[PDB]
């Protein structure tokens, strides 16, 4: 079955480039797979002296079908993966289950804990998304076609139109040019995450609510989930996060806001004629009655032409028509006004025509739901009008509410600003304690700071008008104020006086974020002594928001020490939290890839420390992970339900609390692990040198995948990114190998001790799990053959004494598993991609192949490349497919 | 499995109304069951005597019960079929397998005649759609959960779910008031018309055009259906037809139009976007290139932000996306014209900036395809762009072309008017002779005729206003002149005089309509006088439309009569305008009832003499029938299959030319049937006295189904409408048996002729067929129960002798055919509502049970009724009830 996508495609590569090339392909097919079979290195180089004869515009082909096989190779894993799941006829029956058998929780407990369990999902823009939107439609249609196939119910002609269709569909996408030529504007990051609302959300959301109706009906709860408890959530960073992104302004902000409001206005007017058709009864309350007959006492005899169906005024012989009705027409002028607001600058439709308030919306729903049980229509409401609440009360006006994060040397500088020009001293210069009692005087005071005439730079005047759009804007299109590099409680009280002095009505709340491991070292002790403050405790309404970060902590230290630091920050975080009474709900900055906290979700929900989520979990998806959590109907489910099962069982089955010779131990192996690695990647000075040479960091760039325009000194996304293309993955394993070696070493029963440690301890059982898959996916001949191609015939060792390490930590990762379904395959495809790109990143790095209307083929695509005509290409090329295949960028 | 929904339905019937009523439900059963099979008469009275007993709310719930189980029995036979059909794993495939082998037709022949073949379905308001769209609705959700129930993939989960669903959307059916209150206006049975089309005619149309190209692709033609070939068509009488209904007024006529064209403009609008998505190929033609580059010079660079995408200039990069972003820019300013057109009186929009051409939109859609197709993508040009062309070839800027009605002496009236205030004689006093003349004289001349001055009457302006309406609006969104009661050539001459004299910039074709048998006799001889005028026959452009009317005819004379009349009428019809070199087009107002020249469209396509179609027919869809053969994507799939085969076949199998013998056999035949029917219908004198008592005639007029406020003066609906509710069928079969039985009597051979006849004459193959049909959905018994019920003590004996002839007529016709699976049952519930009916006419017509706020029960829904509170709403039940049952209401 694995050789039908490659029958097919070969079909129409050969349609589209010959016999020659699709023989070509073949032969670079049979290479890779005797070195994914037989592992010999000299097919390694075989394989790229076949590479080498390849015309320019031929290499750029062969690069583009090797992409496309991987990303079919993607679909066509998702749909078997789909089907054969199907085909049983964690997860949330069972997770309820074993609720009840395992641990003795009684049902109700269950529907409790799950009335009060809050799951907000924030998706972020992140540069991890590879494949350009243009593309990903084409996929999408495709593995409908593929999903339609793998089934029995086929008739004839259906299966030829179907074959017609995803052979125009294949032939679609390979004739797109794949590049981004030009990189996006934060509307169209913003864009791209909101489509997957009027796609796949926007109706995924009530069937998954449906669901879990069933499986509590499965329990014995004839009760149904609460249309407005808020079980799942979406936040957005999308045109909201500006740290070092100046492209990201005070108008994009405006910009995304209204642009979601305007979707969010347009969605529920397209519902709203429909539910109108059904709600068809003529019984209802008297509560019903009576407000029916308010409408219609107003019912404005017109003609009402604007309206397609019920243009007529709706008589009171159908009461819910009437009412929904009303819910209609101040759907049509909220939809019309946020168009013009969005359009031109202002609207003339009337505020009091519109809906401004989240549950203005829903009061009338209410009502008729109100009716519809006491009439005893109680089935009736739990349809399409119920699907119609929770989609309210979920995804409310403005289908997110947008985080807007800062670093906080931009407040400070702001601050210094309005000191120095009121003549009072250098907010820069002064130390903690004088800003804290300065900021404190402000905040309680009633006197303005700052006026009309204070001298600001483009950064203060950038600052200082996002507060001013925010406090133009609805509050509830907002979410969270998120202080970058917070440090002390002087970065949060700035921002909560920067909001109220720009006259910010419902000013959103703080929360700083520790992503650097010296920052989440130090959290606690920071958090408590903003929960000292009297003034900001009162205030803060005894609810807590604090971001942990997971990308950079990885990246200046160890991986191990990183995830072990983590775990004792939000520890002692709820520690903090509970010795003030506030509700702390900790907002964790994962990624997609393990080297930025990514992972499968539900084992990193495990591995997080009892007691910390207690019904209010935080979890951004960075970019490319939407994509691989929302596309389809399937995924989105599964999404959805791994989500909200691995929160209520971390609520109602504690992980087991690590033991103190585990505490000491995993300290111990803390310093050892961070020893190993500062070791390799900052002591040894030629590091920086070996790195820009045998991985492909440098031109990540290229993609122009985002719109943000020493290894110290870079972001984490590329660093996880060059050694996951060289399929290495260094920052993932480094530290493992001299902690435990160390570990068995100052003690022999410290191997009985990890093999005890790996049974029982969540944290530890998944991290090592974790550490196996990332090894599963390496291969260090890959490594090996970037050096031998791109480093200088001096350190070659080095990568060898990596190579030595990388070895001998896996050695030691199945050692404390206890380990020594046949897949394969798709990495003949990646090895291909592989070498390619090392003879690739070979011949850009050289001088005479560099350079000193329309277009009818690939090599004119590029006209302003300063590497060779089909070079630039073929590399973007290869770094696209080998993160497909991989499924994961950085 | 019959059983099922007798389960599902009888649980909520006791969840709503108690055990008690579900059981006299149960009972209610099982004497109708004990009379479908051992057919005791005596079980019917049994029955009535069950009936009596009822509370008013009661039998108003016992009608709504046994209606609502008729209705799922309807879904349940449609859900069946389909899949029966399914499993398979006249039709398009076999037609052509047939036209191969048998005829030796060769590919190219078949492909060529489909060409230039065209099917003119038009949707008429006619008020036979018994059931209220609000309750339509529901039906199409729980054939939707039926649908897929009846399927072997079902999740445990997702069966319970859609259980869930399927019992509360027969709770929500079963919860509305089945009944109008108030009778519709002509715009909302024009809207209850257009709602197929953006439901499923709208995406059927390229599906079904598409399963075309696999056919001929399975017949060895690589090449596909031209988009712009017009193999089907849509044309609309909804708020065109004014005959006899004067609440079709000229502002209603422009009230659609401008509806039907908002809808057209917002369906385009919503597939664009998701096209230029798609179309992102970088390879064009020079032309299409050029074309780009034009759009891209006048790109206005701007913010464009009243869209949601692709709110940035388009990059020359991607041309199509230019092109078609073009097309989203006219798209959105016809949308938005026609909205405030039909909201307002006029609009500011531009009309330069909208599309006002039928193909000004094709031209850019067809400059696409040739792209794709010179850049060797002819895959993805036959995809969407396909569809999408199609689409616009067959849909147009306004979903369907409108007819309009008006009966020939209105005109009459009007040119009387005219030529009275001009002094020159009184047009209705004059000969035909006179009035061509003077029609002649005033077509050719170019002297204006009436002025502002011209005296008019309510009428006159009515018909001189809807011809300003039609100058006013567009010429594309109009399609016949349909006259009513047209005998001579000065009524086509005297609407093309009209026409031009109220400035109609381009006249549509005048069309005249032949009902009664009288006109049919008589029209070739029109038509021939017609085309014999020369200036009427050099604008005519060879081309001739003539309407052909099937309900009246069998009303007045004779069924068989009025059959027989018709194919010499069709036959001679052709015979004139093959004598004049006029491609002749004949409109078949077919109704849905085989009383009204209804039946399996096959069969009558195939009951038409041969040569007279000539790959151009034109047929009406009755109100119910739209039901019937668009509200899924089955039912308008098998449809347009059912027609587009018949007429290939029509084309290139003719059907056998009669025998002379059997000419003049069924001459005297049809004189025997016409004096066999008039006796009955007109010579007896207490007919409309016994009629107007034994059949629920009078009724009809109750459920307020159209907007349309002795025998021989009744409109045919309620005349097949009565007969067929009393399961009678007297219009049906009355002619044929002293037809039949004279013709054995004159001549011994002539039943071998009789044998001979139904054997190979498709005509009367299909005749006999229809009746054993009819015979086969009748039963005497009832009409006898309504007799003993209803009809004096006096005039018994008549309906016996009508009951006579049945039987007798039911004997010959099988003695033709030469005859003498198991579904039944649902005539079980059609006799519990017979029954009722029965009764509750006999309570209804009586003085005790005459008459001399919110709603919380069934009795309250009528307060103004003339008869008891719970009397009338029981008996409209019934008529809906017993309707549905027979699929069939007039």
């Amino acid at each position: 079955y694995d050789a039908l996508l490659l029958d097919r495609f070969l079909d129409i590569l050969q349609d589209l480039h010959g016999e020659d090339l699709r023989e070509t392909v073949q032969e670079l097919y049979e290479h890779s797979a005797e070195y994914e079979g037989k592992h010999e290195p000299k097919k390694l180089e075989e394989l790229g002296s076949v590479l080498t004869s390849l015309d320019p515009g031929d290499s750029i082909v062969i690069a583009k079908a090797f992409s496309h096989m991987l990303n079919l190779a993607n679909l066509a894993e998702e749909v078997q993966i789909a089907y054969r799941r199907r085909i049983k006829k964690s997860d949330l029956e069972e997770t309820f289950k074993k609720l009840v058998g395992d641990l003795n929780k009684s049902p109700e407990e269950i529907f409790d804990a799950l009335k009060n369990q809050t799951v907000d999902l924030v998706l972020t823009a992140h540069p991890t998304q590879s494949v350009r939107r243009s593309l990903l439609q084409k996929h999408g249609r495709i593995r409908d076609c593929l999903a339609q196939l793998y089934a029995k119910d086929i008739t004839p002609d259906d299966k030829q139109e179907l074959d017609e269709a995803l052979q125009r569909e294949i032939q679609a996408a390979f004739r797109t040019d794949e590049i981004k030529r030009t990189p996006p504007t934060p509307q169209d990051e913003m864009r791209a995450g909101m489509s997957y609302f009027h796609e796949t959300i926007w109706k995924g959301v009530p069937k998954f609510l449906r669901r879990v109706d069933t499986a509590l009906k499965n329990i014995g709860i004839e009760e149904r989930v609460p249309y407005n408890a808020p079980l799942i959530q979406f936040s957005s960073w999308m045109g909201g996060d500006r740290d070092g992104n100046p492209r990201v302004t005070p108008e994009v902000t405006r910009d995304v806001c209204l642009l979601a409001r305007m979707m969010a206005a347009t969605m529920y007017f397209n519902q709203i004629e429909d539910l109108m058709f059904e709600m068809s009864m003529w019984r209802c309350n008297d509560e019903l009655r009576a407000r029916a007959d308010e409408v219609h006492a107003n019912s404005r005899k017109d003609a009402a032409k604007h309206y397609i169906e019920f243009w007529k005024s709706i008589p009171t012989t159908e009461p819910y028509r009437v009412i929904l009705g009303d819910v209609r027409d101040k759907l049509y002028h909220t939809r019309e006004r946020a168009h013009q607001l969005l359009s031109n600058g202002h609207s003339d439709v009337p505020v009091e025509a519109t809906f401004i308030n989240l549950e203005q919306f829903l009061e009338p729903l209410e009502l008729c739901y109100r009716s519809l049980c006491s009439c005893g229509d109680r089935p009736i409401a739990d349809g399409s009008l119920l699907d119609f609440l929770r989609q309210v009360s979920t995804f409310g006006l403005s289908l997110v509410r947008l985080d807007i994060r800062q670093e906080s040397d931009r407040h400070t500088d702001v601050l210094d600003a309005i000191t120095t020009h009121l003549d009072i001293g250098s907010y820069r210069e002064w130390s903690e304690e004088r800003r804290q009692e300065w900021l404190l005087s402000e905040l309680s005071g009633k006197r303005p700071l700052f006026g009309s005439d204070l001298p600001k730079t483009e950064e203060i005047a950038d600052v200082l008008d996002t507060f001013h759009v925010i406090a133009e804007l609805p509050a509830d299109s907002f979410g969270a104020y998120i202080i970058s590099m917070a440090t002390a409680p002087s970065d949060v009280l700035a921002v909560e006086l920067l909001q109220r002095e720009c006259r910010v009505k419902q000013p959103l709340r703080v929360v700083p974020l520790f992503e650097k491991l010296a920052d989440l070292e130090a959290a606690p002790a920071a958090v408590a002594r903003l929960f000292s403050v009297d003034w900001y405790k009162n205030r803060i309404n005894g609810k807590q928001e604090v971001m942990i970060g997971y990308s950079d902590s990885g990246k200046d230290a160890g991986r191990l020490s990183a995830a072990w630091q983590l775990y004792k920050a939000q520890e002692e975080l709820v520690k903090v939290a509970k010795e003030y009474g506030v509700k702390l709900t900790m907002f964790h900055g994962r990624g997609g890839t393990v080297g930025r906290g990514g992972g499968p979700t539900h084992l990193a929900i495990l591995s997080q420390p009892p007691d910390t989520i207690n019904g209010s979990l935080r979890v951004t998806v960075q970019g490319e992970v939407i994509e691989q959590s929302f596309s389809e109907e399937h995924l989105c489910f599964r999404t959805l339900q791994r989500f909200t099962a691995a929160t209520l069982e971390h609520g109602m089955r504690p992980p087991i609390s690590p033991k103190p010779e585990w505490r000491a131990l995993l300290d111990e192996m803390a310093v050892v692990a961070t020893e190993e690695y500062r070791s390799v990647v900052f002591q040894e000075p030629r590091f920086v040198e070996y790195f820009r040479l045998a991985t492909p960091e440098l031109e990540y760039g290229r993609m122009n995948i985002g719109s943000r325009p020493g290894i110290e000194s870079l972001r984490a996304i590329p660093w996880i990114f060059a050694w996951t293309q060289t399929r290495f993955h260094l920052p993932v394993w480094l530290g493992f190998g001299s902690a435990i070696r160390h570990v068995i070493e100052k003690d022999v029963r410290n191997l009985h001790m990890l093999q005890d440690m790996y049974q029982h301890w969540p944290f530890f059982r998944v991290t090592i799990d974790l550490i196996e898959m990332v090894f599963a996916k390496g291969d260090p001949g890959i490594a090996a053959l970037y050096d031998k191609l791109l480093v200088s015939e001096e350190l070659w060792p080095f990568g060898e004494k990596l190579r030595a390490n990388f070895e001998e930590t896996k050695k030691l990762i199945l050692q404390t598993a206890g380990h020594k379904q046949r897949l394969r395959l798709r990495d003949s495809y990646i090895t291909t991609l592989n070498v390619c790109q090392a003879y690739t990143l070979k011949r850009i790095r050289d001088p005479s192949y560099h350079v000193t209307k329309p277009a009818k083929e690939l090599i004119e695509l590029n006209p302003t490349s300063e590497y060779a005509p089909g070079l630039e290409d073929t590399l973007i090329l290869t770094m696209k497919g080998i993160a497909a295949g991989l499924q994961n960028t950085g």
